């Protein structure tokens, strides 16, 4: 088990443009196209991401190329953020996977606003953090995409994906 297998379970594959739990336009392995309510914008966003007229539908190899890029972006997003990096770097290996997962799904900005959870995580207060994440807007709207991640932050094992 690793971050790619983890996200493949959580986001699955979709080779046609769907609206995600947050209500935004998405494709592949959880690749967000835009937060605009306009489908045709997301349709052009796909074409721009791949380098061709898709046009709303991509292949499996292209999805995996986007997936590598997005996981890279999530890691870089964490390391570049002053709030997230010190918390991240305090985490053990498995919880760091949960952290990459949450940023991949929610984006850096959303996550960095969870100020008290970040504090609880840095001080290894796993139970409270789990509870506080459980009452998030992320969790309440995306409970199936979020559930295993919260549990991972609590236990620091891979058991929720087993
Ligand atoms: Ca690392
Ligand atoms: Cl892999
Ligand atoms: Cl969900």
């Amino acid at each position: 088990m690793n971050i790619f297998e983890m996200l493949r379970i959580d986001e699955g594959l979709r080779l046609k443009i769907y609206k995600d739990c947050e209500g935004y336009y998405t494709i592949g392995i959880g690749h967000l196209l835009t937060k605009s309510p306009d489908l045709n914008a997301a349709k052009s966003e796909l074409d721009k991401a791949i380098g061709r007229n898709c046009n709303g539908v991509i292949t499996k190899d292209e999805a995996e190329k986007l997936f590598n890029q997005d996981v890279d972006a999530a890691v870089r997003g964490i390391l570049r953020n002053a709030k997230l990096k010190p918390v991240y770097d305090s985490l053990d290996a498995v919880r760091r996977c949960a952290a990459i997962n949450e940023v991949f799904q929610m984006g850096v900005t959303g996550v960095a606003g969870f100020t008290n959870v970040l504090r609880m995580l840095q001080q290894k207060r796993w139970d409270e953090a789990a509870v506080n994440l459980a009452k998030s807007r992320w969790y309440n709207q995306c409970p199936d995409r979020a559930k295993r991640v919260i549990t991972t932050f609590r236990t620091g094992t891979w058991d929720a994906y087993k």
